[PDB]
């Protein structure tokens, strides 16, 4: 769902330095983040997998 | 070139209601505009082809 909602957020001009998103999911690290890392959004979440 | 520079402008957070782009090209009408019409940017140009 998070991968899906991010695409919609991009389309909507909401992936910028103005927005900060906290993600509840522990599988945050599984998300393709290539489309968003250059934009300046803040995405924070948690990870229990000890990589 | 215009099709190409628009993609870069989107990536850069520059296809929004704040920006107005005038295009010199007469083939403006040939551009896939599906990625940009919902965003609020202003794109204006000319067309000599009498459609």
């Amino acid at each position: 769902m998070a991968a899906g909602i991010l695409k919609q957020a991009l389309a909507m001009g909401m992936m910028t330095e103005y927005y900060h998103y906290i993600f509840t999911t522990l599988d945050l690290f599984a998300l393709d983040v290539e489309p968003y890392r250059y934009s300046g959004v803040n995405m924070t979440g948690f990870r229990i997998l000890n990589t």
